[PDB]
């Protein structure tokens, strides 16, 4: 049977109500309108299933804008001699979205279970020439447990940030954008501000790169930036995004970067070295790989879902502290006055 | 009595009004919609007490966003056809909580 009995029409007028009801069944079962809009849970917008009749066939914006509400207006008042409001159709819209929600990364990470093969691990040793060290292996187990984390368990502590250290063609960019896929974000520049955490919307892996040595304020713009868990933004309600799925790693080309003592115990720096990597981050990580380590730190992660399961194992962190010494700044005075009272 | 007996209607044209008390009556007598909103009296903020039917189980997120109020728009023009406004709602969900205040670390 038709679904026109099922809309709410005026009793005097026998005229279709401007009402809520009627925009979402006719969003519903339109055939021009039936389900071609969806929820990005992860970016937080209104994603489209199919491309509308009122697109072009190569667009390829497969995003909500305010044309598609317009289209989707006038298509109703033409065929139905109702004329609904653009705030009524947007929330039509987004509530219909939302009923279609998914997770791009969340469908990725359980797209194929995890075999076992042991990639966590070896995650920088082997694609960028870093040592097989327990400091290494544990640090990148645990940055991929975050990063995994801080998307099953959006508002979670995890500070820690991995920093690569190489040349300027050692793949590190190149390893951090294969791992980020679509959600990969390096167009973040300046840590200090409010709008800043709009830019964090459609990104998982954020990138900071230190091509020059940052100043001694970035330091601090960048330990008070990966320390929060929460985001504000905004039409009402104040929209608290209070996930923040992000998580955040630097490629640094200075040796030491490290100046304040503040920072450290929280920037894990890795040096990577060439013509040692067994496998080429140009042509070994492919999604397939990725997606298989991230379905490993999904299970290491499960087996004890916390943020103390983040942290790093007890001597794992006291010879991270000697890594860390081992990329700051010496300071030069304490030997030369050591001598002076010798 | 039926708490649907209370709701205020237009004598004329038998259709419930879009007041405030049919909201707050609506809001306080609905299963889907009894009690799920309180305020947080340290961050000033409206909170959730409950997880609405219309929300993910695992969702650990308890801020009531504008989404909460579209869907209770969309679920009480649907149960009782009165179509309130974004505002009105806004504004009986914000004394609903303020009816169940908390301090947290209180
Ligand atoms: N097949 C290849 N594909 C891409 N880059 C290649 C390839 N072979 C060599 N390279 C070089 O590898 C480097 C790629 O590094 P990027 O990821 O762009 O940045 P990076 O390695 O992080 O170095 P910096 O210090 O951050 S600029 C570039 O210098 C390329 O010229």
């Amino acid at each position: 049977n038709d679904w026109k009995s099922q809309l709410r029409r005026s009793a005097t007028t026998q005229a279709l109500k401007k009402t809520t009801t009627n925009a979402e069944i006719i969003l519903c079962n339109d055939e021009s309108l039936k389900g071609l809009v969806q929820y990005d849970a992860f970016e937080k917008v209104t994603k489209l299933k199919r491309l509308p009749y009122w697109r072009s066939k190569g667009d390829a914006n497969y995003y909500w804008a305010d044309i598609d509400t317009t289209h989707v207006i006038s298509h109703i008042d033409k065929l139905y001699n109702v004329q609904f409001s653009r705030d009524l159709i947007d929330t039509v819209i987004e509530k219909e979205a939302y009923q279609n929600r998914f997770h791009p990364i969340k469908s990725m990470i359980e797209s194929k279970s995890w075999d076992g093969i042991k990639r966590i691990e070896t995650l920088f040793i082997d694609y960028l020439g870093a040592e097989d060290n327990h400091y290494n292996r544990e640090v990148t187990k645990k940055w991929m447990m975050g990063a995994v984390a801080r998307i099953y368990q959006p508002g979670i502590k995890y500070d820690s940030m991995i920093i690569l250290y190489g040349g300027q063609g050692v793949g590190k960019s190149t390893a951090v954008s294969k791992l980020g896929g679509h959600w990969y974000n390096q167009s973040i520049k300046t840590f200090k501000g409010d709008e800043v955490y709009k830019k964090l919307q459609g990104s998982w892996i954020c990138e900071i790169e230190e091509l020059s040595a940052f100043q001694k304020s970035t330091i601090e713009d960048i330990k008070g930036f990966i320390s929060a868990i929460v985001d504000i933004y905004r039409y009402g309600k104040r929209t608290e995004r209070h996930p923040r799925q992000c998580v955040f790693v630097g490629t640094t080309n200075n040796y030491e970067f490290l100046k304040d003592q503040t920072g450290n115990r929280r920037f894990f720096p890795i040096t990577t070295d060439k013509n040692k990597a067994t496998k080429s981050p140009f042509d070994d990580l492919t999604p397939v790989v990725v997606q298989q380590m991230f379905a490993e730190a999904r299970v290491y992660f499960d087996e004890n879902p916390t943020d103390k399961a983040l942290l790093l194992d007890k001597e794992a962190s006291e010879m991270a502290l000697k890594v860390q010494e081992a990329h700051s700044e010496k300071d030069a005075l304490v030997g030369e006055i050591e001598e002076f009272l010798e």
